């Protein structure tokens, strides 16, 4: 922070830059009036020059590059000129591919050394050396800051000591797995880098415009069983995202909600797909129009915990996370992708069941939905959900039709149908009386009343892990929860 000319903190050997049809961005401080020389290299090639001047009321410099067809390595110098002075700045293995970012709390910032199968995905290195990772250090400031403040893990290549480093230290299991998964399809480089907290809400990892635009009150005492790491709102945008909004990238994976399950609760609705919003309009801007506006924007619907049976926050923040309509992408939430993970629960952790140690199959899920969206693959990514449903009241049935096909183990439970009689609505569970390839018939006789609404695993601990009722027959995913009311 004393040196005079230097690299923004994302920029270091082993990094991996956004690759074409995007320009990367290169920003660092220097001398005001200086010219700021960048030069990509193939060792003595030049592949590309770009200069620019420290602007005169600031100390600040940015080029763009041209863009870049994906691999490496490459080598990037800046030289400073100001006057008959010259410095220059170097870093060296530098690779083109796609840079995600990868944030949340807790089940983002668990480490590979604490998943299932921990020795053995620390020990699958050799293949993925430009899978490129970083971690940027829990900090929280009560302004938003230009650089990084500190950095746990600098861009580096893969090895069982970095990804296995320490219990909720680096690296992020769902981040590395998804990279990984990533780089068997893409083959060309990845650039992973993880921003998280556990214990943090999403009013901590949102700017003032994300939360004024959804009225969210002004912060009290926050802090509560649910709520054990940094709650004062914007504080983790502040240090650990928004210094990053300058740099090109190709998306963002989040893993979040958990905290939020008695904060904000039912305003996570709003917060979450404006947090999206924001981050994007922001990236956007900062990368000079080069981060894709819309850019994809993928995350994890809460997994499961050992709740007291009657608490339904969770199933409510899962809704939520989908904007209310229980998939995505949606009118709210474009250029979305959701992993459904809670039939990937854990019921013997030894960090606790709210931390599972399952990455592995919800940075698959995270994977196919990235091919879909992100990459354009048709690819199935989406559990299957009702599309329409029929009420034979007079028969007490209630079908529901399906837009895939399904594969339904009889649980007479997992569906609850909304009763209403005698001025009250109640929840009663509605058995699987019949099944077609995309039919399934749900009996409602033991409903003396109106059907107002139907809803399916709407639980916090809706089932046994991958023993949930409803799964595609062949993408292997889950049907998610939902509610859906009667007209
Ligand atoms: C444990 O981890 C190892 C390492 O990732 C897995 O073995 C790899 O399995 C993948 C399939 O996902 C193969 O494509 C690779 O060739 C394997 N690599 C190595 C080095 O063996 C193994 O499947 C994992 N097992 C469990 C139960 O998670
Ligand atoms: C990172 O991005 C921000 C925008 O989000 C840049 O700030 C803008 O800079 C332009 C050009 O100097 C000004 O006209 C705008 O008023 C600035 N906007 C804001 C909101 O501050 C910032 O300069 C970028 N960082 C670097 C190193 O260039
Ligand atoms: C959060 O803000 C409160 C109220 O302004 C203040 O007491 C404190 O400085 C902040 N807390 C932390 C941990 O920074
Ligand atoms: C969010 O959910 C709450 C609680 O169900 C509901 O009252 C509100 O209308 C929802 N808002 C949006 C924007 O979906």
């Amino acid at each position: 922070k004393l040196v005079g000319f230097r690299f923004a903190s994302y920029i270091n050997n082993y990094m991996v830059l956004q690759k074409e049809p995007a320009g990367a961005v290169i920003w660092g401080y220097g001398t005001s009036e200086a010219t700021v020389t960048v030069t990509l290299y193939r060792d003595q090639e030049t592949i590309m020059e770009k200069v620019t001047s420290v602007k005169a009321h600031s100390n600040s410099w940015m080029v763009v590059l041209d863009p870049m067809k994906p691999g490496g390595p490459y080598e990037v110098m800046a030289q400073q000129t100001f006057g008959k002075t010259n410095f220059t700045l170097r870093v060296h293995d530098v690779l083109f591919g796609d840079v995600w970012l990868c944030s949340g709390q807790a089940n983002m910032q668990m480490t590979v050394s604490q998943i299932f199968n921990a020795t053995r995905e620390l020990a699958n290195t050799a293949a993925y050396q430009s899978v490129r990772i970083f971690s940027v250090s829990l900090i929280q400031a009560e302004q938003e800051l230009e650089d990084l403040a500190k950095v746990d893990l600098q861009w580096a290549k893969p090895t069982t000591e970095n990804l296995g480093h320490g219990i909720f230290q680096y690296m992020s299991a769902v981040c590395w797995l998804f990279g990984r998964n990533l780089y068997d399809t893409l083959q060309y480089p990845i650039g992973l880098i993880s921003s998280s907290w556990g214990g943090t809400p999403i009013e901590a990892w949102s700017s003032e415009r994300s939360l004024k635009a959804c009225g969210v009150p002004t912060q009290g005492f926050t802090q509560s069983n649910s709520v054990t790491g940094p709650s004062n709102h914007s504080v983790l945008w502040n240090a650990m995202i928004h210094p990053l909004h300058n740099m090109t990238l190709k998306g963002v994976i989040w893993y979040q909600g958990e905290s939020n399950m008695n904060f904000n609760r039912d305003l996570y609705n709003c917060t979450f797909p404006a947090l999206i919003e924001d981050w994007r309009q922001t990236f956007h801007h900062g990368s000079q129009g080069q981060t894709e506006r819309f850019f994809p924007f993928g995350f994890v619907q809460l997994s499961s915990y050992l709740s007291a049976p009657s608490d339904d926050t969770f199933p409510q923040i899962r809704w939520h996370q989908t904007a209310d309509f229980g998939y995505v992408p949606n009118l709210r939430m474009p250029n979305t992708f959701m992993a459904v993970a809670m039939d990937l629960c854990d019921r013997k952790s030894p960090f606790g069941s709210i931390h599972p140690r399952d990455k592995q199959t919800v940075a698959y899920r995270l994977h196919l939905g990235a091919r879909a969206v992100a990459y354009g693959e048709k690819v199935i990514f989406q559990g299957p959900l009702p599309e329409k449903m029929e009420l034979l009241a007079d028969k007490g049935l209630l079908n529901l039709m399906y837009s895939q096909e399904i594969q339904v183990q009889r649980q007479d439970k997992i569906f609850e149908i909304s009763c209403c009689s005698d001025h009250q609505c109640k929840w009663l569970p509605a058995p699987m009386d019949a099944f077609s390839a995309q039919t399934l018939t749900l009996s409602t006789g033991s409903c003396h009343g109106t059907l107002a609404a139907v809803r399916y695993a709407w639980a916090t601990w809706p089932c046994e892990y991958k023993q949930c009722p409803i799964y595609h027959p062949s993408s292997t995913l889950p049907a998610p929860p939902f509610i859906a009311f009667m007209t």
